[PDB]
C-alpha cells in the first residue's frame, strides 16, 4: 500500500489554501503555489507526508483531519496569515488506514 | 469493473461548482478548485467515491443524482455558501451500477 | 469499433456551448465547462453515450445533428437559458454510424 | 500512409479562423476554438476528413486550398459571419496526395 | 536523418513572428498562431518542411537563414502586414545539412 | 536512492520567490521563472543540487533550512532585490538524508 | 554522456531574459519565447549547443558562464535592445564538463 501511497504522494498530494481575516483576494497563482506548500510544511500532520515510506496509529486516525487552518507568518509577504485550506486526499487516506 | 471505476476517479473525476444566491463571479481558478473539492468532500455521496474499492443498493442508486446543491460554510471565505454543481460521471456511473 | 468509439469518448469527445439571447459574453472558462457539460448530459442525445458500450438505428441515424440548442435552465446561474453548441465527432460518428 | 494520416488528424489536424468584416476581436478562448470547428465542419472539403480511411481525384486535388473563406452564420452568436481559416495540414497533405 | 528530422518537425518545429510597422501589439494567442502558420507557409522556404521525406544544395544551404521578413497581406485581418519571424530549426538544421 | 533522487530533481525541484521589501507584486511568470532561477542558484546550497551524482555531511544535515532568503542583484531588473523562497523537497530530502 | 546531453537539451535547454534599460514590462508570452530564442542564437556560445553531438575545451570551460547580457536589435520591435539572460543548464553542464 505505501508503493500506492507514494504514488498519491508524487501525483496528488496537493492542499489548497485562502485567506481567512480580512470575493477576489489578487493573488497571483505563483502566491497561491508558495502559500500551499508553506501551509503544507507547517500545518499538516507529518503522518500525512511519511505514511508511504512506512508501508501509536490510534491517536495519528484522529489526528489529522479534512480542512485544516494554518497562521503561516507570510504578513508583509502576501498580506495575510490565517489561511484554511483543504486536500482531498484527507478522506482518502483517512479510509485507506481505517482499513490499514 | 472496480479497476475500470478508479481510473475515471484518477483522470476525470471533477465536478464543478457556481455559486446560487446573488454573470461573473469575480472568483479565480485557485478559489473555484477549492469550492469543487470541499462541495465533492461534502455534498457529493461517498458511494460515488467509495464505488471503485468495493469492485443495500436499491436506495443507493436513486440516492445521487446528476445536479447537486452544497450550502458549504464559506461566507468571508469565497462570499458564498450556496453553490449549484454538477459532474459528468454522475449519469456515467448510474448507468454503469445499474448495468452493475 | 466500439472500442475505438470509447477511445474517441475519452480523449477528443468535447462539446462547445454559447448563449443565444442578447462578441464577449463575460463568461469564465469554469462557467464554460459548467455550460458544457450541463448541455451535454441534457440536449446530446443518449445514442451517442452508450455507441462505445454496445460495439432502431434508423431514427437513431436522423436523429441526432451537428448543432444542437438547449435551453438549459441556468437562468440567474450562468444569466443564459438557451445555447447554441456544437461537437466535432458528430459528423464523424454520423459517417461512422453510416458505415456502421 | 493513411495510418499515418490517422495520427496526424488526431495530433495536429487544427484550423485558425479569424473574422473578415469590421487588431483585437475581443473572442474568448472558447468561442474561437467554437468558430474553428464550425468552419472546419463546413469550409474544409470533406476530402481532407475522408483521407484517413480511404487509405476521381484529379479534381480533389486542386478542390482545397491553404486558405479558405467560411460564411458561418453566427451573427449575434460571435458577432460576425464571415471568416478567414487556415490549417497547416492543407500543403502538407496536398503534397502527400500528389506522392500518392 | 530523415526520421530524427521529421521528429523535431513534429515537435519541436514552431515559428514565432512579430510585426514590423508601427511594446503590446494587443494581439491574442489565436491570433498569433494563425500569424505564425501563415508566415510559416510563406516565409519559410520549401527545404525546411521538405527535408524529413528525403532523408542542388550548394546554394540551398546558404539559401534560409536564421530570421526572416514575410509581407502576409493580413491588413484589416490582424492590423499589420509586414512580420519578422524566426525558428528554433534555422541554425540546428543549418548545422544538420552541414554535416549531411 | 540518488537514481531516485535525480528522478525526483529533474521532476520536481522546483522553488518559489516573492518579493520582502515593499498582495499582487505585478509581475509575470517569465520574471517569477527568472527569480527562481537566480535564487534557487544562488540561495539553495550545493548539496542539494550534487547529490544525486554522489548516490563531512554532519554540517551539512543542519545547513539547509526549508525557507531561505535570497538577495539577488536584479534591482531595476524585476523591481526588487531581497526575496523569500521555498522549496517542496527541502524536508522530503532532509529526511532522505537523515536515513541517509 | 551526449546522449544525455541531448536529452537535457530537446526537454529542459530554455533561457529566460529581460530588458535592461529602463516591474510589468508589458511583453506577452510570444514575445517573451521570441526574445529568448533570438538571445539564445545570439548571446549563446556554440559549445552550449553543440556540446551533445561530439559527445580546446581549457578556454571553453571559462568560456561561458550562467547569466549573460545580450544586446539584441529588436528596438521598435519589443521596445528594448539590451535584455539580461539565464539558462538553468549553466553550472549544470559547467559541472559535467568540468567533470567531463
Amino acid at each position: 500500500i505505501g508503493v500506492f501511497g507514494c504514488t498519491l504522494q508524487v501525483m496528488q498530494d496537493k492542499i489548497i489554501c485562502l485567506p481567512k481575516r480580512v470575493l477576489k483576494t489578487d493573488l497571483d497563482l505563483q502566491q497561491y503555489s508558495f502559500i500551499n506548500q508553506m501551509c503544507y510544511e507547517r500545518a499538516l500532520h507529518w503522518y500525512a507526508k511519511y505514511f508511504p515510506y512506512l508501508v501509536y496509529n490510534s491517536a495519528l486516525v484522529s489526528k489529522v483531519q479534512f480542512t485544516v487552518d494554518c497562521n503561516v507568518d507570510i504578513q508583509d509577504m502576501t498580506g495575510y496569515k490565517n489561511f484554511s485550506c483543504n486536500h482531498t486526499m484527507a478522506h482518502l487516506f483517512s479510509k485507506l488506514s481505517f482499513c490499514y
